[PDB]
Formats: structure tokens, C-alpha cells, sequence
């Protein structure tokens, strides 16, 4: 079926429940079996989110390359991102290697640091210009170059120095703050605006190595951003976009990362992005 429209049969037939379990029951299952690992305990935010073997980001380390990340490649929509859990405080710096290593121009953080009283992912960037970061674990310095606070989300620049090789790179990080601690947003449209400011500064373009995309656990908000996105690409390549089924979409993404899509309200909201998104793109 098209999308809008089944969108509104879902509605008036109260379904949702029911439409995301049968994605849940067809998901794939791979193994994670390095995640799973006694020594990578702490590298882990939560015992039941973990990225499959094939598809696991390695750090290039000989020591343990193991971190909570997952490539998704999307093959007809020709983009990849990356899906990471929220750094710990053991972590942070093997986050910023993996950064360094893949050639991220973007990261995209869809959560604040403390949430419903708790902490959801550590302070992993400076917020003063003067005072730098230094993780000696894996021999990188960070520094805030400039902050764009606007009433959404904000825009950062960070500096990323190797200081093995003197190297240096520009890191944009685009934070979306405010989702709301419980539930979903009642419009989609601030999301949307995020997701365009994200593409504007070529972060997801194909000249840089994947964009890095965080929640806490790195598969609800995380799938939201990624499932959009495609959908609406998809939409702009095709003869008719009529064709793009989100359900089959999220099924692939699956493949790659599990968990995609927490909740039946991640569900829907991901549905009515695409539906709005899609005629703001041509009017
Ligand atoms: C971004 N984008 C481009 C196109 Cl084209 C669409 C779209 O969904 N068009 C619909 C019109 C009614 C049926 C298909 N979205």
C-alpha cells in the first residue's frame, strides 16, 4: 500500500501494537558473540543492545578492538551511517577513535546527558573553549571551536587532533535537544528541520567516511534519524515513490543493527516524518 494512506488505516483501526510486533517476530538474528565477551562487560551500556559480529565497527587496535557500534550500509540508497550506543565513561576514548579511524566528518547526538534524573551518556565533548579534552588512553585532544545554540538543537565545531601524527580534522556535532524524556514529539516538523541542517553541511555525503549517530542505547531515536532519512532518498531517486515501504526499509536496517525502532510510537512518528517530509521536499 502506499504509505499516507496506510498510515491512516493503522490509525483508524488502531493497530500499531500489532503492525510493529510482526516487525519485531521477522527481524533478523546474527550473532554478537564479541560483544558478549567477559572482558567487554564495560564497554557495554545495556546487557540486551549489541552490535552483530558482521557488521561490528573494529577499532584498529590489536589489544581489544571491540566497541559498541554497528555499520549500516544502504545499498540502493547509496548511504551508510554508523549506530552507536551513548559513550561511558571507560568509553570516551575509544568513541573518539573510531571517529578518527572511519573518517566521520558528523556526529549526531538525539539525547541530553541527563534524562528522567539519570545519566545517559557521558560528557564526551568539551563545553568551553579554553578547556580541552585529553583521552591518554588512545592519544587524541579535542577542542570546542564554536557553539550555535538555537531553540531546537545545537551546532558545534570541535577540533580532533591525532597526537601520534600532529594530524588535524573538523568534527560537526549536531545535537538535537529537545525529544521529550517520555513518548515522542506531537510534530515532526523541528526533527525534519534537524535532519535537513544535518545534509546541509555535508555530513552524510559520500566524500567522508560514515556520519556517527547516538542515542543512549543507539536504536530507537538512532533508528528514527537513519530510517527517515533513506525513506526520503529513496523517494527522491525512484520513477514512482509511491513504491518506498518503510516497513521493508526498517526490516533491511535491521539486518545490520538490531533493535531498530523501540517502541510503536517510534513507529508512527517515523511513518508521519516521511509523510511530511515528503512534500516539503518538491511544496
Ligand atoms: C521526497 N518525495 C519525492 C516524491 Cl516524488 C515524494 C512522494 O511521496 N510522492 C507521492 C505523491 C503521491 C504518491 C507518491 N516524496
Amino acid at each position: 500500500m502506499e504509505m499516507e494512506k496506510e498510515f491512516e488505516q493503522i490509525d483508524k483501526s488502531g493497530s500499531w501494537a500489532a503492525i510493529y510486533q510482526d516487525i519485531r517476530h521477522e527481524a533478523s538474528d546474527f550473532p554478537s558473540r564479541v560483544a558478549k565477551l567477559p572482558k567487554n562487560k564495560n564497554r557495554n551500556r545495556y546487557r540486551d543492545v549489541s552490535p552483530f559480529d558482521h557488521s561490528r565497527i573494529k577499532l584498529h587496535q590489536e589489544d581489544n578492538d571491540y566497541i559498541n557500534a554497528s555499520l549500516i550500509k544502504m545499498e540502493e540508497a547509496q548511504r551508510s551511517y554508523i549506530l552507536t550506543q551513548g559513550p561511558l565513561p571507560n568509553t570516551v576514548g575509544h568513541f573518539w577513535e573510531m571517529v578518527w579511524e572511519q573518517k566521520s566528518r558528523g556526529v549526531v547526538m538525539l539525547n541530553r546527558v541527563m534524562e528522567k534524573g539519570s545519566l545517559k551518556c557521558a560528557q564526551y565533548w568539551p563545553q568551553k573553549e579554553e578547556k580541552e579534552m585529553i583521552f591518554e588512553d588512545t592519544n587524541l585532544k579535542l577542542t570546542l571551536i564554536s557553539e550555535d545554540i538555537k531553540s531546537y538543537y545545537t551546532v558545534r565545531q570541535l577540533e580532533l587532533e591525532n597526537l601520534t601524527t600532529q594530524e588535524t580534522r573538523e568534527i560537526l556535532h549536531f545535537h538535537y535537544t529537545t525529544w521529550p524524556d517520555f513518548g515522542v514529539p506531537e510534530s515532526p516538523a523541528s526533527f525534519l528541520n534537524f535532519l535537513f541542517k544535518v545534509r546541509e553541511s555535508g555530513s552524510l555525503s559520500p566524500e567522508h567516511g560514515p556520519v556517527v549517530v547516538h542515542c543512549s542505547a543507539g536504536i530507537g531515536r538512532s533508528g528514527t534519524f537513519c530510517l527517515a532519512d533513506t525513506c526520503l532518498l529513496l523517494m527522491d531517486k525512484r520513477k514512482d515513490p509511491s513504491s518506498v515501504d518503510i516497513k521493508k526499509v526498517l526490516l533491511e536496517m535491521r539486518k545490520f543493527r538490531m533493535g531498530l525502532i523501540q517502541t510503536a510510537d517510534q513507529l508512527r512518528f517515523s511513518y508521519l516524518a516521511v509523510i511530511e517530509g515528503a512534500k516539503f521536499i518538491m511544496g
